[PDB]
This record gives structure tokens, C-alpha cells and sequence, in this order.
């Protein structure tokens, strides 16, 4: 009630992980006298590259910036103007496409996993298809090998093989068939926004599958300016323009601190999801998601599909549990009213979808309370 | 051997870390109540209530360009190439076409005559840069547009790039209140720094409401997002500022005026003590305005000798940026710019900021007057 609640206690769906040593690492940056892109950013990138097994990482200001950069690095004719993406993502994923001046073609959703319908994808690839953005939504890796096959066939068909940009905002630490995300031949964009697993306050990371892309990215993330050039004497050339997409030492310092604690919290994420997977089977009116075991997700949130959801919502509210949508389906926004397509898959789950708290911040008592409340019916 | 005087430097209040620590203690690192505090503080100084904080000056520009309502066929943005690259790359990222406008060799700002000639039926907007802190003749620019509007319907928009001009005024009025969108920068090297940050000021309420939405994906943050009860009428990106940086800006607001005073005080010294130097031409600055002197601009003869002289004297001197039209990524946009051509091999920027001891500024003048 404006400045209150209902007697006591609430369970949040998202929360910010801030290592106690973060302020320490920040004070060291202030002591350095340099707040821009410095040695800490370099330190961060080496740390991340080590974990990911991909040396071609490029830290950026935010995940959205990483997506924007990734789309600029695409070399393809202006007549390939179509980007295939699903409307069940965060708006950043699709607004990045509009900012790049391209056209969105909506791809449907797999009601089993609430990720992109790879069947529907293959049908919609056309000669105009510039690229495809796949989102490992809420932490679950999309079938990458299958996607490779889909592209293999599309290439064999009409000349070009479309680029794939993986949106890994929710999927830090995730792997696919034993291989960490970032190492499957696609550009990948991680997010280090406050609510994400590894947070820099705000931040992001673009990993590249090749050296030529890597180099272009190192440059274009800062206006196209070689930062080691004698700029004072005007001795540099911008071969490809860019914007302010890089990450500064201030945020890199935070991310370095949270790397100390991210693994444990990721473990708890998966451990709580496991608990839910176990204790929520065979609940009437609740349909769990089917997850393939050849991959390991990150469970940004726990997605379920429910009957009589408005009641379920009321139930969670009374029980003091935050539950709902990460985002509205992006295609319903009036600013893309013209791109509407029939998406039967999503049309069938969107009134049933709901995300549940599953993060590291849940006490045992908390996850037991969610299960208790859910099983006690609605 | 020893000692160097830098052209740019980062001003960071001792209370900055305090303000950041208070923010961690808040548990919220996103766009919150500190950002709102900062914006109120800034609106107070600028006398413009319609302020919108953004992630960086460049983001402010990009946002400003998106707010423009104009038909897609007006694909022309007028800008001068003697700016920081950000001013113009923002134009390209918006997918428009740049038409270069020349430079007035007296002030090293946009040649408003050349501008008047170049306003075309394709003209979408005009970006004027108060380069290095010196306000453009805004009243004259208003006339140019006034006439262009009377003539055939459309009045192109003006975006003032105030990255170098925090605190600057024009005919008694602080930048930000002259009827144009303005974009300030709080980047590390700027007068008021947030570590990184910027501020977009709007001249009207409708632009303001829109900028508030579009700086964060077009998503109303007070909306019931959890229940999907919000609508994005115009898309946007992550252009907004978080509490983390807003806090730093709040700390530095405490010290920015004094440092700005010293910028101008050091520039005054130079204006006095560098007249009548053979081979050195000062810039002629108008008295109906008050600049901010990001750097001190002069034009010199036999510049390569000059450079070597400063380097020998342990003085950092040179260019903020290469003229933008010379970059290979805009080779297709090259145009004849005689005005700029006549100064670009004579240009040099000199340290004028708050970090200069009395001893330092004397050392610069001494070194310059002793010839090269």
C-alpha cells in the first residue's frame, strides 16, 4: 500500500548479486585515477576468456550494445534486410534489429521449452535473411547442432549462409553438449546487467568465432578509433565507424569481484531448479517445461505453464511470491504493429506462462514455501 | 628526463567513492532515485526542467536523433567535420546522410554562412558543436532556420553538442535554454564527469515525455511489466543512466564550478599574455557569450616546429581529433571545405584546465613566446 505490504515478508523474482569485495575493487580503480577503458577491462576479458575457452572476447558497455555491435559486424548486402527472431524475448533483442535498420520476421515458439521453434525457423529463412538471433531464453540453450544443420541446408539451397547471433543474456555459465556457450561458431552476447548472473552494474561481452571479426570488434566498440594510435597528431583512420560500445574500468572492476562468487550462485540456481523439478511433478493444472539433458542451462527464472493463471497469480501474491512475465511478447507492441504474423505456438501458451523465483537468494525455507503454495492448489 | 603537462585530465571529487559506497549499501545499482536526484540538481543549474540523463554523450545524441519526427526522405543531417567523431558517427548510426558544413577560421566553429547555403529540401536536422567550449552564434542560427521555415513549411531540428561546454552561456542564458535539444557529456575527461554519462535537454514537454520512455527501450518503468501491461509506442535502446554513475556526478557537482572557474581563469591569462607573438594567431572570441575552454585553441605558423617545441618543453599539445571527413569510412562524403583547409595545418590545442598550477601556465607562455 504505497509504503508498506501486508504484515511481513516477500520473495523477489530478480535480484542483484554484489560481492562484498566489489567496493574494494572499485576503490582501487578510483585510486588509479583512470575511470575509462584501462588495464582492469583487460584483466576482466582475460578472466572471461579463460573460463569460456574462447580467446576472442570483447567487453562492451551492455548486452544491448553487444547485440548492436554484432549486427554491425555483419557484412552482407543491403537487400538482405530480414532478421529472424522470436517475439518472446526481452525487447532489447528485437529493438537492436530495428536500430540496425533491418526488418523483423517473427519466428514462433516451441511450447515445450518456450524457446524458438526451429521448425518454424527453417520455414521462414528466405533469400532476404540477413541473420538469425536465437535467444537461450531464461537460461536454456537452444539446440545449436540442429540449428547448424538447418543453416547447412539453407546454404546449400540459395548461396548465402545466414549469420547466427546467440543472445546469452540469461545463459551465463550454460553449456551445450559439454561445450560452454560462446564456443559453437556463432557470435554470442552475454549480459552483465544488474539482475544477471555475473553483473558489472551494467556490462556485456561479445565473443567472436573468428579473428577477423574479433579485430573489427575491438575497433568498432570505440568509434572505430585505434586507442593506441597517436591521436594527438591525428594519426589514425576510421575504416568502419562505431559508437561508444566499450566497457570502462569502473564496471570491469565490479565484474572482477563478482567472478569470485558467480559459480556458487549459479550452482544454487540450478540446485533450486532441480528441487522444483522434483517436487512439482504431477501437480494438477501445472505443466512443467521439457528440458533436454544434452545441455545445461542457467535458470535465470523458473518457467512453468499454468491453468487458471489469474487465480495462480492471486495465489502467489497472497503467498508473497513474485511471479509473472519477464517481458510482454514483443510483437504486440504498437510500434511493430505492421510486422504481425500468425504465431500459433505462442498463441497457445502466452496465457499460461509464468516465471518463478529460483535464484541464489532463495533460502531452503523459501523454495519450500513456493512448492508448498503451489501444491496447495489455486 | 622528468615532468609533463597534460592536455586532458580526470576530475574526481574525494567524496565520490563515498557516494558510490552509499549506493552499494542501497542494494540497487540500476536507474533509481540517485539518477532522479542528479537530474533535479542539473535542472536547477540549467534552469531547464526538461532534462533527461543518458548513459553517455553519444547516447544522448543518438537518442536526440531518434526523437526527430520527419519523413524518411529528408535524409540529410548537416554537420561540420571538425568535431569529435562521436558527433558524426551518431548520424551514420541513425542511418542518415552527412553533408559537411565548413568551419569559420576565426572561431573554429561551424561556418553559419556555409550552413545557410547548404540547407536543402533533404535537410532533416543540423548538429552544431560548441567546439572546445565556445558557444555558436545561436541567435543567428535561429534566424537561418526561422527563414527556412517561413519559406517552405519544415523547420529542420537543431541538436547542440555541448560535450565541451558544460557551464557555458550565450547572451546571459545557460546552454540548454535556447529552444534546441542539447546534449551534455559527463565522460571521464569532461568538466562534470560521472565516470561516463550525459544529459539530454529538451525544449518542449512532448519531446521530454518521449525521451524518458525511449531512453529505456520505450518501456514505462512504472508500468506493470510483470503482468505484461505496458506498450512500446516507439522503440529505444539502453540509453539511460544508472544510479551507479549518477552518484559520481553528484559528488563532482560539488567541485565542478571551481574547476570551471580555473579553466576560464587560465584561458584569460593566455588571452592576455600571448598577444603579439610572431607566428601565433589567437582566436577571436565574442563577448556576448561565456565559454568553457575544454582546451585552449590557437593557430600557429610552422606548426611542426611548434609541436617539437612543446614536446621538448614537456607540454602535451595537439588535436582533439582528426577532421572527420578524412576518414576512409566517409570517403564517399568528401566535399570541398576551404575554411577548414586553411586552419587545419595551423591548429593546435593547449592545456588550460584546472590542473595547471600558476607555475605551469607561466611555463607554457614562456615556452611559446621564446619562439620556435
Amino acid at each position: 500500500s504505497g509504503l508498506v505490504p501486508r504484515g511481513s515478508h516477500m520473495i523477489p523474482l530478480f535480484k542483484v548479486a554484489v560481492s562484498p569485495t566489489a567496493l574494494d575493487r572499485v576503490a582501487e580503480v578510483f585510486a588509479s585515477g583512470y575511470l575509462g577503458q584501462g588495464p582492469r577491462v583487460a584483466e576482466f576479458e582475460s578472466a572471461l576468456a579463460a573460463r569460456l575457452g574462447n580467446p576472442r572476447v570483447v567487453s562492451v558497455h551492455s548486452g544491448t550494445s553487444g547485440l548492436c555491435l554484432a549486427l554491425r559486424l555483419l557484412d552482407a548486402p543491403e537487400e538482405r534486410d530480414e532478421v529472424l527472431s522470436t517475439p518472446l524475448t526481452f525487447e532489447a533483442t528485437n529493438w537492436a534489429i530495428l536500430a540496425d535498420g533491418r526488418r523483423i520476421t517473427w519466428v514462433d515458439v516451441d511450447p515445450a521449452t518456450l524457446t524458438m521453434d526451429l521448425d518454424d525457423l527453417e520455414r521462414k529463412i528466405s533469400p532476404a535473411t540477413r541473420a538469425i538471433i536465437v535467444v537461450h531464453w531464461t537460461g536454456y540453450p537452444v539446440d545449436l547442432d540442429r540449428l547448424a544443420g538447418i543453416l547447412d541446408r539453407a546454404e546449400r539451397e540459395h548461396g548465402f549462409r545466414p549469420a547466427v547471433i546467440e543472445d546469452c543474456a540469461h545463459a551465463w555459465g550454460a553449456s551445450y553438449r559439454g561445450v560452454p556457450l560462446g564456443s559453437h561458431g556463432n557470435m554470442c552476447v552475454f549480459s552483465f546487467q544488474a539482475l544477471k548472473h555475473l553483473t558489472c552494474g551494467d556490462g556485456g561481452l561479445l565473443t567472436l568465432p573468428g579473428d577477423e571479426l574479433h579485430e573489427r570488434a575491438m575497433l568498432r566498440r570505440f568509434y572505430g578509433i585505434d586507442r593506441t594510435a597517436d591521436r594527438l597528431r591525428g594519426a589514425y583512420d576510421v575504416a568502419e565507424w562505431g559508437l561508444k560500445w566499450h566497457m570502462t574500468d569502473l564496471n570491469a572492476a565490479i565484474g572482477l569481484a563478482n567472478l569470485e562468487t558467480v559459480d556458487e550462485q549459479l550452482r544454487l540456481h540450478r540446485e533450486n531448479a532441480a528441487f522444483y523439478d522434483k517436487e512439482l511433478t504431477g501437480v494438477p493444472g501445472l505443466e512443467l517445461l521439457q528440458r533436454s539433458p544434452d545441455r545445461e542451462g542457467s535458470f535465470y527464472v523458473y518457467d512453468v505453464k499454468v491453468d487458471d493463471r489469474p487465480a495462480f497469480h492471486r495465489k502467489m501474491e497472497a503467498a508473497g511470491i513474485m511471479a509473472g512475465l519477464v517481458s510482454r511478447r514483443n510483437d504486440e507492441h504498437s510500434c511493430v504493429a505492421h510486422l504481425r504474423t500468425s504465431l500459433p505456438g505462442l498463441d497457445s501458451v502466452y496465457d499460461r506462462m509464468v516465471s518463478l523465483p529460483v535464484g541464489w537468494w532463495l533460502t531452503e525455507q523459501d523454495r519450500e514455501h513456493v512448492v508448498a503454495t503451489i501444491r496447495s492448489g489455486w
